[PDB]
């Protein structure tokens, strides 16, 4: 019962909001722990063929944090493989509980800035590979 989903998504730019959350040190740490890498401090948004459902997959989920008088909600994280060319890089789909962006926009995280390491630009279509269901 081995499972593969392979989803083309279009590289897109958003409202600048990824980076403040991936810079927040507890997030830096939880992703180091949960994934075995420190994400570059952003999220590569990819625009999808159709709505995405993290709950059909064997996600990790983070505890909420509270500091500076604020409540920081859980995020659901799902290891993936980012497929660019004949290359095959390891990352993760983060799906925050509360995000501004409708649900065919998935946010990707990886140790490197994907736009530089991989010369991506708004419009480019990349593929992501999800092994396993829930
Ligand atoms: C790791 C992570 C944690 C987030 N935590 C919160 C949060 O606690 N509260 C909130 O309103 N949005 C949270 N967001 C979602 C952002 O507010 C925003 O909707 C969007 O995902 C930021 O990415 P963007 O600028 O690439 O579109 C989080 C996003 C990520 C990547
Ligand atoms: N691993 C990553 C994370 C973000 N990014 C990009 O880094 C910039 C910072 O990401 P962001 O999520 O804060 O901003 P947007 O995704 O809203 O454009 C954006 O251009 C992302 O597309 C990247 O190239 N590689
Ligand atoms: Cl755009
Ligand atoms: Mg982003």
């Amino acid at each position: 019962m081995v499972k593969l989903m392979i989803i083309e998504g279009e590289v897109v730019s958003g409202l600048g909001e990824g980076r403040y959350f991936l810079s927040l040190p507890p997030y830096k740490e939880i992703f180091k722990k949960i994934l075995g890498f420190e994400p570059y401090e952003g999220t590569l948004n990819l625009k999808l063929d159709r709505e995405f459902d993290i709950n059909k997959f064997k996600y990790i989920e983070t505890e909420d944090f509270e500091f500076n008088g604020k409540r920081f909600f859980g995020v659901k994280v799902l290891p993936i493989k980012i497929l660019i060319g004949n290359k095959k890089i390891d990352g993760a789909i983060v799906v925050p509980k509360k995000t501004y962006h409708s649900s065919e926009i998935i946010e990707i995280i990886a140790p490197m800035k994907l736009r530089e390491q991989f010369n991506l630009k708004d419009g480019d279509v990349i593929k992501i590979l999800i092994k396993g269901d829930k």
